[PDB]
């Protein structure tokens, strides 16, 4: 499937998590498991495949 409109901040890649980590300086954010599971492949921001420099938990509230 390829919905914009989730349910909550899901995660786009996963579906099932929702958002908890951003990818500064750009700002993307997705689910904690992704970038440490990416880690283990590149250290990219994924949407734009700009170089992460620090990965920061976003908070929701
Ligand atoms: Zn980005
Ligand atoms: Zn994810």
């Amino acid at each position: 499937s390829h919905m914009p409109t989730s349910e909550e901040d899901l995660c786009p890649i996963c579906y099932a998590h929702p958002i908890s980590a951003v990818f500064q300086p750009c700002g993307h954010k997705s689910c904690k498991a992704c970038i440490n599971q990416h880690l283990m492949n590149n250290k990219d921001c994924f949407f734009c495949k700009t170089t992460i420099v620090s990965v920061e938990d976003w908070e929701k509230g």
